[PDB]
């Protein structure tokens, strides 16, 4: 998919959003003041939208659960707590952006190329907890990655082999018969940080589990417990580097 | 200064940095298998020292002090690693390690020693109401060769960035008096790009969700307190290349 999708009534909103993602992305851009100009969206046609809680046929939200039910991923635009991020991220949407100013609205612009970026990329976790892995592999399909799971370095090592386009692991520090460190030695002796991104999964609760990541080759580190934002923060970047 | 010492007697170690550094970075190389050989480096022609613990000469780590009082910043070559070592290490004035037990990890001495020499010419602000955490965190970002400025809170931070305007990195704690760290983010991004200025914003991680709020604000990264010198090294590292690449 190729295009943004953006419902907003503000004309000066509006008008930002088409600039900027114009200006930095060269996407294509279809954008409307109401939800109904937005009736014939589809899923299959979007990358994403961005979705204003005002709107004058919807004021109260209501595109959102509408726009998610026709397979479109959302991404809120807002003004303005926890019980809010928690609500519509627990509907499936896939992050807000605040739009309070000029720079807040600019996260919006890096996460919509990120977006569309990710599409295309594969990646993988590594981690022998069902529960971290799962919540670190939902987060990550709410990037738009392609997300391979594996629970032990035997599993990752196997689906590396199969898929040679994954381009970024996630390495868990503690796993049965071959930890985390241990892993990134392995995939350091065939692979360079630009064939193959790593993120060390760590504590900053230890002996520089860190610093030992680095040293061994990975290409950065993200402390548990994260927060999605944090995680696409570490992600993004990292796979931004791969591209330049 | 634009040359790195090498002193390291193993011949397949010493070639192996001597050609990727040569290939990967900028920097005009003089390596030695003894410290002897190093006897007339002085501290201001080189970047940095990459030194062996097991040299001919300085067969138990001598060779560091040596070095060190000759004002060159040492980074240790080092078969395997402890806490004990590490500590000891920084105690000492090292500036960081670089494990050689393989062909992959000496590949990090390739990136840091290519930081350090770009970093000599990069002006960083430190932003922390604590004098302490101030003055830790100043000092590690002086041990990447930084240029460093303090500012004990957002009032100074904002009157050092109008004094110097080359500072392309700040570092932000959230809790301060009067102005907290957020709100400095919302002021400098009123002006600055994340291209012009980088900011990473740091936080305890709790309930209030701090970081993202930094990063939803327009910082360019976020780190946790308390984190490890290596890790604020890593994330300060990741910011610059970024202003210089992306
Ligand atoms: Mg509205
Ligand atoms: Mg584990
Ligand atoms: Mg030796
Ligand atoms: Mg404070």
């Amino acid at each position: 998919k190729q295009k943004i999708l953006i419902v907003e009534d503000s004309m000066t909103i509006r008008r930002m959003l088409i600039q900027a993602i114009a200006q930095q992305t060269g996407l294509e851009i279809d954008a409307f003041d109401t939800l109904e100009g937005a009736r014939h969206c589809q899923g299959d046609e979007y990358v994403v939208a961005l979705v204003d809680l005002t709107l004058p046929d919807a004021p109260s939200g209501e595109a959102v659960k509408v726009l998610l039910e026709r397979g479109l991923p959302v991404v809120i635009l807002t003004a303005d707590s926890e019980d809010k991020r928690e609500a519509w991220l627990e509907a499936g949407v896939l992050d807000y952006v605040m739009k309070d100013s000029r720079h807040s609205l600019q996260y919006a612009v890096g996460l919509v190329h990120r977006l569309y970026l990710n599409q295309q990329i594969e990646v993988l976790v590594v981690d022998d907890s069902r529960t971290s892995r799962h919540r670190t592999m939902a987060q990550l399909r709410k990037q738009l990655l392609q997300v391979h799971e594996a629970s032990h370095a035997r599993e990752a090592l196997a689906t590396l082999e199969q898929h040679p386009a994954i381009r970024l692991v996630l390495v868990d520090y503690y796993m049965p018969e071959i930890d985390g460190i241990s892993l990134v030695r392995m995939l350091r002796e065939r692979y360079s940080k630009q064939q193959l991104a790593i993120i060390g999964i760590s504590v900053s609760d230890k002996r520089g589990l860190s610093a030992r990541y680095l040293k061994q080759g990975a290409n950065d580190f993200l402390n548990q417990p994260f927060e999605p934002e944090e995680l696409q923060c570490r992600v993004s970047h990292n796979l931004e580097a791969l591209e330049q």
